[PDB]
Formats: structure tokens, sequence, C-alpha cells
DNA sequence: GCATCATGCAA
DNA sequence: TATTGCATGATGC
């Protein structure tokens, strides 16, 4: 049965009420500069729908997009503050987001339009985005009635479900996440994205002529090495070159041919000289590939930024993710590619880039979750924390610590935060399980406290069907009580790992808003530009530079108060590669 | 065109 | 057989 809505011809005083479900649709998968294709607003008074293009040239329907107290339900919010901020129109009062909310209550669902948020409360009578727009190619916005009603439909929904999903939230001791966290964080990274990432393409299309020099010098010695030309492209016919025609050992082959995976080329390197060509030739390529040329590809031809987008519902720990570019994965470990980094750079003149990051954040909320004695202290003495633990599970004073235990202690804290595994570990190492599984009883010997909490709450995620952070974010792990040991182990990872990557997750989230809050008091031009993880990337006046040095770290220092302090570094610089 | 896999970049 | 992601070139359907 059809649903009855006026599709009106003018905007009318009914239609601006206190509180509403509002759509402001836009098809287009990346939202930014994109076309509204209709709006539909359902409240008290009934339910509408409104041609774009006359209710966005309404001063009655703009200033009511506009009035913070005019209260507004919707679905990812953000997509349409965004796309009406590129139209100079701003959008307040957005108290309710069933996209976000639908995350909060389970990540796992991969909720992405409101058919799939409603079916999570047996409410079906909306058709899923896919249904009515296609796909790909096929993709395409509808005729106006099959459009208004698809719209009227989606904010019936919301108008609907919005009281259930609230009583959930808070049920799960998740109101204020949603409220106070993620809806603010919506509103801050839709700022961010309309802002940009300023792009010098000149420094990039330098750098991508010399790669490609390079590319044709290595990609002509790999040919001389192999006695013959070939696609060193197709690890299929480059583990012909590779295993058949060179003998190199098979020491890892794919499910269709050889692996050629780095790891496996770095064993076989000294059998041949081909095999560091290989190597270097895939680091080239794939910086000219992806970050050259991938990158210019969406750079906006007339003011030369870039817009990622970053989807706030998505990650299964709480993470954001960015797309279109990504801008959380520019490299930076090797100085070749961490070059890349010098083609962003501020977006006005006299600006500078300010980035700060948490050192070791998720080490320290493992000390404070575990409430380990020696993690904590260690944290307490502002101790390298690698050389630490090498000193705890290898025995040794601080001066014994060589550069190898070191380095295999790091490796240990990273399986341990990951969830550990004596085969992962092995692996990561390239030891024996044995000898892993060594390495891992030694340090729970030395952090009691930390052995206690993994064994804990695997226990609790068995128990409560589930394992929650500082802010009450959770995921079900399901497969917790798998009888399968390879499909229990991983559940059993993510219980250990989800609480630490997901605090870390709350914590600047949290940071992010109080930042924001400080900047607005202080009247800053300084504005954020990013976030990768544990860290905030801004850009503000030379002359603000001073200011920013005391104020970014410390509200990121005190966005939690944890059992061991929080301790943040910055640097900043002409370009992103000069602020590291 | 569209999906897959193998690869590699990040935290 | 370590956690969470996204983009690419191949390859084939
Ligand atoms: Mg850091």
């Amino acid at each position: 049965a059809a649903m009855a809505f006026t599709l009106a011809d003018r905007v009318t005083e009914e239609m601006l009420a206190d509180k509403a479900a509002l759509v402001v649709e836009v098809v287009e998968e990346n939202y930014h500069d994109a076309p509204i294709v209709g709006i539909a607003v359902v409240n008290e008074h009934g339910r509408f729908f409104l041609r774009p293009e006359t209710a966005l040239a309404d001063p009655q329907f703009v200033a009511w997009l506009g009035d913070e107290t005019k209260k507004k339900s919707m679905f990812d919010s953000k997509r349409a503050a965004v796309a009406l901020k590129w139209k100079g129109i701003e959008l307040c009062g957005v108290s309710f987001d069933l996209l976000l909310a639908a995350y909060l209550l389970d990540p796992a669902q991969g909720v992405d339009d409101v058919r799939a948020a409603a079916k999570m409360k047996q409410y079906e009578a909306v058709r899923p985005d896919e249904a009515v727009y296609g796909k790909g190619a096929k993709r395409a916005v509808p005729d106006e009635p099959v459009l208004a009603e698809h719209l009227v439909r989606k904010a019936a929904a919301i108008w609907e479900l919005e009281r259930p999903f609230l009583d959930e939230l808070r049920r799960n001791e998740q109101d204020r996440l949603l409220v106070e966290l993620e809806q603010p964080l919506s509103s801050i990274l839709a700022e961010m994205e309309f802002a940009g990432v300023k792009v010098d393409t000149k420094r990039l299309e330098q750098m991508g002529k010399e790669l490609a020099e390079q590319l044709g010098t290595v990609e002509q010695r790999i040919y001389e090495l192999a006695g013959q030309e070939f696609n060193i492209n197709s690890p299929k016919q480059l583990g012909v070159i590779l295993f058949e025609k060179l003998q190199l050992p098979v020491l890892k082959k794919t499910k269709t041919g050889y692996s050629t995976s780095a790891d496996v080329l770095e064993k076989l390197a000294p059998y041949h000289e081909i095999v560091e060509n290989i190597l270097h030739y895939r680091q080239l390529g794939k910086l000219q590939s992806t970050y050259i040329e991938g990158l210019l590809k969406v750079v906006r031809p007339d003011t030369k930024k870039v817009h990622t987008i970053f989807n706030q519902a998505l990650t299964q720990t709480g993470r954001l993710s960015s797309t279109e570019p990504n801008l959380q994965n520019i490299p930076i470990r090797l100085e070749e590619g961490r070059k890349i980094r010098q083609a962003f750079v501020p977006s006005e003149s006299d600006w500078l880039i300010f980035a700060a990051d948490y050192s070791q954040i998720e080490l320290r909320v493992l000390a404070h979750i575990a409430e380990d004695d020696n993690l904590m202290e260690a944290f307490r003495r502002d101790l390298d924390i690698h050389t630490k633990t090498a000193m705890d599970i290898f025995q040794v004073s601080e001066d014994e610590v060589t550069p190898n235990m070191r380095r295999q202690a790091k490796a240990v804290n990273f399986g341990i935060v990951y969830g550990i595994s004596d085969y992962g570990l092995a692996q990561n190492l390239n030891i024996s399980r044995k000898e892993a599984a060594e390495f891992i009883e030694r340090y729970f010997e030395s952090f009691p406290g930390v052995k206690r909490y993994m064994e804990n709450i695997v226990q609790e995620a068995k128990q409560k069907g589930y394992v929650t952070t500082l802010l009450h974010r959770r995921r079900y792990l399901p497969d917790i009580t798998s009888r399968n040991f390879n499909v229990r182990s991983f559940a059993e990872r993510m219980a250990m790992n989800t609480p630490i990557q997901g605090s870390a997750a709350d914590i600047i989230k949290k940071a992010m808003i109080d930042l924001n809050a400080r900047l607005k008091e202080e009247r800053l031009q300084a504005h954020l530009l990013l976030q990768v993880h544990d860290e905030l990337i801004l850009e503000a006046p030379k002359e603000e530079m001073e200011r920013l040095c005391r104020l970014v770290p410390e509200v990121m220092e005190q966005a939690v108060t944890l059992r061991v302090p929080l301790k943040v570094d910055y640097h900043y610089g002409s370009t992103w590669y000069d602020a590291k």
C-alpha cells in the first residue's frame, strides 16, 4: 500500500515545525559539491516532499534548516550538512542521526541505508536505496513519483524509529555516546571534509616524473636479470620467472599460483639479485600508482584541494575510515614514500601544518584497563616501553638491552595489543612457535595484570556476548563460543583488542570535540584537517603556532583521565612532511 | 562493466 | 597463524 504525502509546490509554515524527520537526498556516493535530488519532511502535521530547487531557494526553509532550535531527525546528517555547505547553507539542530544510532547499537550490522536500520526493529515499510537507485552503471535517480515516495518513506521510518533506537541506546548506556560524542563529532568531520587539504600538484607531478624514470631503470634491470621481459605485475607471470626460470625456493604459494608478497621475497633476496629489484620496483610502483597518479585523480582542478569523506559508521572498533582519497594511509615509514607528504600544504598564505599525536595511547590504555602495576609504573616514569619490555622478558638491565632485543620486545608488544597468538608472533619475528610462546609466557610473567585482563576479557565476551570500550562502545562477539578453534581464536583476539583500539578511538574523538570548543573560545583561525587514529593534523596562521603548541597537546592529554598519564607529541612546518 | 584476489600503505 | 582499514593492477566472468 502506498504512503500518503503532500507533493508540495511551495514551502508552508507547517512544514517548519519544531521537530521533524528530514531527508535531504544526495544520491552520488561522494557528496562533495553533489546535487541534492529531493527533500522530504515528516512531522506532526504530516508528510511532505519538496523539490530542492524550490525549497533551497525559500528563505523560510533555509532559515528553518539553520535554526538550531528546530530539531531534525535524520540518517547520515553529515552527508546532507556537507552537500548543503557546498551550497552555502547551514544545517543545524540535528538531534538524532539514525545511521550513528544504528552503528552504535551494532557496528557489525553494516547498516548503510535507512532500510537496513529499520529492519533491526522489524520495520520494513521502506525500500533499500540500492533497490530504488540501482547500482554502479545502472545507478540513477528515478522519476519524481517514485523518488518522492521513497524519500517520504525514509523520513517516515526515521520519524517512527527514533524512540525505539534511543530507548535501546539508553538501555545499553550508550545514550551519551550518541548525543555527546558521535553526533557532535559528525559536525566536526563535515567541517574537516568541507575544508579539504590543499595539494601542491606541481610538486606531485615533479615526483611522479622522477619515479617514472626510476621505475624504467629498475624495470630494465629486472628484464636484464630474468633473461627476458614480462609483466612484473602479474604475481603469476612473476611466479613463473622466479620459481621456474630462476629456480628460487617456493616457501609460499597462492590459492592460484605462487606467493610473491614482500615477506616472501625478503627471504629469497639472498639467492638472486633480481629479487631486490622486484622489491624496489614494488615500492616505486606503489607510490606511482596509488600516491601520485591516484591522488592527482581526486584533486579538485579549481582549488587543488582533496576532500576525503570520513566514514564514521563503518569500523567494528569505533575508528573512522577515510576514502577518496584515503588520507589515513599516506606513506611515512620509508623516506622515499614519506616525500609524498611534501605535496600536502596549507590552504592559505603564511599558514603552516601542525600535527599532534599520542605517544603509545594503546599501551597506555591497556595499562589503565588491565591495571597492571608494572605497566602503569613504566608509563608513570615515561619509559621507552619497548626497551622496558625487553628488560623484563629477557631479564637484563637497560644497559644490556641490545637493538635486537628491543625489536623483538616491540613485536611482542604489538601482538599483545592485537590479541596475542604464538603463531602470529612466530610469523612476525620469523621464529618458531615454541620460541614465540616462550616470549609470550615471559611477558605474562612480567605483566601479570595484563595476563589476568586477557583471560578475564575473553571470559566476559563469552558471558555477556560482547565487549565494550571506555565510553561504552560495544562489539558483539558471537564466534567467541565457536567450537572451531580458528574461528573462536579470532573472536578471542577481537575481545582482547577491541577494548584497546576502541577506547583509544573514544579518547581522540572526545579530544576533537574538546579541541574545537577551545579553538572557538579563543577565536583561533586554526582548524582540524585530518585525524589519523592517534593523531590530529590542523593548519593555522604561522602566528598561532605558539598558542597551538600549548593548546593542542593539553586538550588531547586531558580528554580523558586514566590511571596513567596521556602524553602528546607535536610538530609543525611548511608541509605535512615537515610536521611529521 | 563488475568482482575477485594479491598486494601494500597506514595506525 | 596478530588488530582495524582502503586503493590498486590482474585477471576473468
Ligand atoms: Mg604516535
